[PDB]
């Protein structure tokens, strides 16, 4: 039942992953990953929802267009818009994790009536991501690599000895915990030759998070809502390294309507290293 096919929205060409039918249920990963995260739940709803999981520009086989300008927030916000109406849809359930939830909450913040429901897994909420890279030194050393993915030196860590970088960073955890199949490396490793390691770096490229007057502001990316209304569920992995648990904290403030579950087991990608919890949870959220 499952198929893989393009879409034409906002001047390029997404790959996007689909199965089932009905209520769109949208899928938005992020770095380094694709579409591919998103097999388990996928697999679970799509005999209730038309499970669409997207590659997001530049990442496997999505085009890959040039210049910094391609990846700016604004631009990809409208991918997302572009998407829900190509589609076929006046709105969705968006899931959304690490990049694509930093899209995400700033594309339901903008447009609560394109998302029924919003379900985020570790990645940075507009309003408290900000506060915690200001007041919180273990957030500090821990963004710190975003510093780094500044500099061009940085893209040959990553490829260089067949993507020796990303290998350690994503493939070995999840093949040594168990959660990666060797069909799963296969998929990386060609998402990772079918995609653009540059583009992916582009989207960090376009923050604005460095200077002390990028600091100063109030939302990660700019909002004139301070306040998001609808259902909302966080899934999240206690033991991520690049995300602190405060980020959690007082979120309500930003999202009332919230729900919030933590693994104290789980890391950065719940989605894929506790599928069946995070599966029940979702179902849970979804009936409420
Ligand atoms: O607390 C804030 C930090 O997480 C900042 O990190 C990010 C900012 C914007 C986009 C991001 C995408 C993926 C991971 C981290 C991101």
């Amino acid at each position: 039942s499952m198929s893989k096919q393009y879409i034409n929205v906002n001047g390029v060409n997404l790959h996007y992953i689909s199965k089932g039918q009905g209520e769109l249920m949208l899928f938005l990963h992020g770095f380094p990953d694709f579409s591919h995260i998103w097999r388990h739940q996928i697999d679970e709803f799509s005999n209730d929802f038309h499970t669409v999981a997207l590659d997001l520009r530049g990442y496997n086989l999505s085009e890959k267009p040039s210049g910094l300008e391609s990846y700016e927030i604004d631009v990809l916000v409208e991918d997302i818009r572009q998407v829900i109406e190509g589609l076929g849809y006046s709105s969705c359930t968006l899931v959304v994790h690490d990049w694509g939830a930093g899209i995400g909450w700033t594309f339901a913040y903008r447009y609560p009536e394109y998302v029924q429901k919003l379900i985020a897994f570790n990645g940075p909420h507009p309003y408290t991501a900000m506060r915690e890279l200001r007041t919180n030194k273990n957030q500090q050393k821990a963004s710190e690599y975003m510093k780094w993915f500044q500099k061009q030196e940085v893209q040959d860590y990553m490829e260089r000895d067949n993507f020796s970088g990303l290998r350690k960073l994503v493939i070995d955890p999840g093949v040594k915990k168990g959660y990666l199949t060797a069909d799963d490396v296969q998929a990386y490793m060609n998402s990772w030759e079918n995609g653009s390691v540059l583009s992916m770096l582009s989207y960090y490229r376009n923050l604005k998070i460095f200077t002390e007057e990028d600091l100063r502001r109030k939302s990660l990316f700019p909002l004139e809502e301070e306040v998001l209304n609808i259902p909302v569920q966080i899934i999240w992995g206690n033991q991520d390294p690049t995300f602190m648990p405060e980020n959690l904290d007082g979120i309500e403030e930003y999202v009332p309507n919230i729900s919030v579950h933590r693994l104290a087991e789980a890391s950065h990608a719940p989605q894929h290293e506790k599928p069946q919890e995070v599966n029940n949870v979702m179902w849970n959220f979804l009936n409420k």
